[PDB]
């Protein structure tokens, strides 16, 4: 990669440092004191998510570069003018200079005209604007090829299903926190915000929203076998999808009847564990033993793996199978926390600290999944 | 193709672009209109021109090794272990960076211990540690070449002339005012100070000391004379730093018989703004003939320039030119300010803003004059 191109990774790595510090030091010492800032990071963070997210994704690409498994041919993307580590790097760094300018500008409001609201609306609206813009200026290629995926992904079941699509459908199962804190923003700006002289923050359909990344991964495997006629392993994701389907839906039940008589609400407590319960076990069995392609009975060496192991040691992987054990309860109990009045003390604590494990067990499945993807040929995309 | 060396180079530069930011808004953040800022920048800016020189002089590797200078042959050096620009850019990030947390500290000073003169000291002291460290790390051999040739040139004539040291030496003059910045905080640190508070403030030596650079450079033109006997250039030479004691000795007599009053004031004016005018004219003359080598006879196509141009675009070297002659002025108008006492009205604020100006007037000297070196060996080097 070019020397510049490393130069503004730099750039952008040292500005994200030095702003996080004084994000850091502004929000402990000397911020507002009271005043209960927690819409606002309900506002930020799933935005930082996808920082996170694509920082993450950077570090996948040097594993898929260096590992060097497939990752032009699998996502069937052109074989030249491919994005690197560094470019990921690079965008990721440009997004979190302006994420933290806009929480430096929301705690020192005395910045600018127009307190608070546009902030948040200025970093959103930016990337957007770099996300959707046809005068291309820098990696348009990535930028129109990510929207090109969007319409055939977030739509419905009409489009054909690849890898690509697949792929973009699955981590929206674990970046759902910026669908979810979408409709908070929204719901807060037109009904909870104050919004009326300056600096205002007062010092139902969520469990429909929190299904669309499970909706779409659904219709999906229908769509593929649709044109399959061949369920071995289509049907069986989509029973994995509709125990999310289940779980949400009677978490909705429970946060609805607690407090609306209906004293039979211990039955619903009981189908929630249950319910949690499978579905941590089914999506857990179903990434370790199919999606990740370990305990494959057919290795003699290197028990509870596959046969042939790409990455240098087998350490990596016991770590990060108890890290995805303990993950996926994590994800399953934070899509039930974020959906509804799960727990009314604490939750949105929870939910914070929750949302960056999910991006990492993200992170580590990439990895896992995009080189279990190279002799199984797992969902036979070829 | 040091790659993780750009990437810290680029860290660098993006922590001490933010750190001056935050210095810049500070400034007029914090601070009191009765504790004026000028004690501590003039503690602060012997550092800061200090930085400016490291990284205008990474700017000039790079430009040497850009189209035609090779700086290694006659630079003593060593053709396999040089420092690249990429190098004193890290170092020259690192040394702001420090400076950028002294200043801040000194601004803020967040405890009450560790008070807010031991934060210069320290950096200094750890600009110092970065030399003195026989550690071989942190580019040992580099340092340890500055600190032997940092003894050839503030010594007098008992060593031998090179290029490294003559060069090394005149660097200095440009550098002179942190010399006196040194000298002031000896000053500081000697006789005005209230050691009983943790604030920095409250609310003819140093002329002598102002002509070192200048006898380094004197004596050393007469140890060249003594060696080989030549009248030309080393005699002519020798004048043109002996116009600098001409001008600083009649400055210092005006100034000192303003303040006592005495009759003989006005005749020492005339005489000190004629010498302004000749050593003007003779560094002028010097820097434009024989240390740049232009305004040469039979020199072709290229108006008031030499046969060889090497850099790209003529256009450069009448602006620098043109800049030469305003910045000498500047200069010598400095060297009257600082040091003696005529007009304390301003001078401050000249000489915090022409200082920065006099070492851009040494990078562009730096430029032309090793450029001049390996077209038409100069200095009798050969
Ligand atoms: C070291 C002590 C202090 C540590 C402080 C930080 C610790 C906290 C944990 C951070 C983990 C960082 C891991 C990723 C970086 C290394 C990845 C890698 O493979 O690099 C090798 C890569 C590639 O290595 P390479 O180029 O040598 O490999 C090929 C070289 N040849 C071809 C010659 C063989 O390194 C680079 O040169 C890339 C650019 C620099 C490394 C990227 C750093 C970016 C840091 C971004 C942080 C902030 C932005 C986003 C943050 C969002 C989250 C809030
Ligand atoms: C309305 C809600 C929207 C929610 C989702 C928002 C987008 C989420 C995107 C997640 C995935 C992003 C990276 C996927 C591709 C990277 C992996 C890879 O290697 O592929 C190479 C690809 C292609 O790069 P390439 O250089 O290899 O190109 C290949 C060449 N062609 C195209 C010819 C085949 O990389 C990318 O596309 C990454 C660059 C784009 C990164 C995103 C830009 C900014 C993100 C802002 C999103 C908007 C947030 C919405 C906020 C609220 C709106 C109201
Ligand atoms: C007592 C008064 C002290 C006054 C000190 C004035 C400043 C001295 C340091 C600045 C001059 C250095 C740059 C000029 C030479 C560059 C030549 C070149 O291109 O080669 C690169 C040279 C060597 O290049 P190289 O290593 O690539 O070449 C190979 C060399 N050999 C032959 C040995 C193999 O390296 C440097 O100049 C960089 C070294 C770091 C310099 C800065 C260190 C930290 C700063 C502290 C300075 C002191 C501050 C004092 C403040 C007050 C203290 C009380
Ligand atoms: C944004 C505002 C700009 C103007 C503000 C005024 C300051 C000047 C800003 C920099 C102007 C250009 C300088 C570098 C010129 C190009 C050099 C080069 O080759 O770069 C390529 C290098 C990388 O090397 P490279 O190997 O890519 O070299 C390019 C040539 N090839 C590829 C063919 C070999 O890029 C950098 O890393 C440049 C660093 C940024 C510029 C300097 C800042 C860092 C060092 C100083 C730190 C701050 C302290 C001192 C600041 C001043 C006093 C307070």
């Amino acid at each position: 990669a070019p020397a510049w191109t490393t130069f503004r990774v730099g750039l952008f790595c040292g500005i994200f440092i030095v702003l996080n510090i004084t994000l850091v030091l502004a929000a402990v010492f000397k911020l507002e004191t009271d005043r209960s800032i927690w819409p606002l990071i309900r506002i930020y963070r799933g935005g930082f998510l996808l920082i996170e997210f694509l920082f993450l994704l950077g570090i996948n690409t040097y594993g898929w570069r260096q590992a060097g498994v497939n990752h032009v041919l699998i996502f069937e993307l052109n074989p030249r003018s491919n994005l690197s580590h560094q470019h990921l790097f690079e965008i990721a760094g440009f997004l979190g200079i302006l994420w933290c300018l806009s929480l430096l500008a929301c705690f020192f409001a005395p910045i600018s005209v127009i307190p608070t609201y546009v902030y948040p609306l200025a970093l959103y609206g930016f990337m957007v604007f770099f996300l959707i813009n046809p005068t291309k200026t820098f990696y348009y290629k990535s930028r129109f090829w990510l929207l090109k995926l969007l319409f055939r992904v977030f739509t419905a079941p009409f489009h054909k299903v690849g890898f690509a699509d697949f792929w973009l459908a699955d981590q929206l199962n674990s970046l759902s926190v910026i669908l979810m804190d979408l409709e908070y923003m929204i719901c807060f700006y037109s009904l909870e915000l104050k919004w009326d002289e300056s600096k205002g923050l007062l010092p139902g359909v969520r469990a429909i929203v929190q299904c669309i990344p499970a909706w779409l991964r659904f219709i999906q495997c229908l769509r593929r076998y649709r044109d399959t006629k061949r369920a071995f392993p289509h049907l069986v994701n989509a029973g994995k999808y509709s125990t999310t389907f289940f779980m949400v839906t009677f978490a909705a039940l429970y946060s609805t009847h607690k407090e609306r008589g209906h004293s039979d609400t211990m039955v619903f407590f009981y189908l929630w564990i249950v319910f949690y319960i499978i579905s941590s076990c089914y999506t857990l069995i179903w990434d370790l033993k199919m999606d990740w392609g370990l305990f494959d009975k057919n290795a003699g060496e290197n028990t509870f793996l596959r046969e042939e192991i790409v990455y240098p040691q087998k350490a990596y992987y016991y770590c990060a199978i108890i890290e995805d054990v303990i993950l996926r309860f994590a994800w399953t109990i934070q899509i039930s926390i974020t959906s509804t009045t799960l727990l009314p003390h604490s939750g949105d604590i929870i939910a914070t600290v929750f949302a960056p494990l999910e991006v990492f067990r993200r992170f580590v499945w990439n990895f896992f999944r995009l080189e279990n993807e190279h002799l199984n040929n797992c969902g036979e995309f070829r």
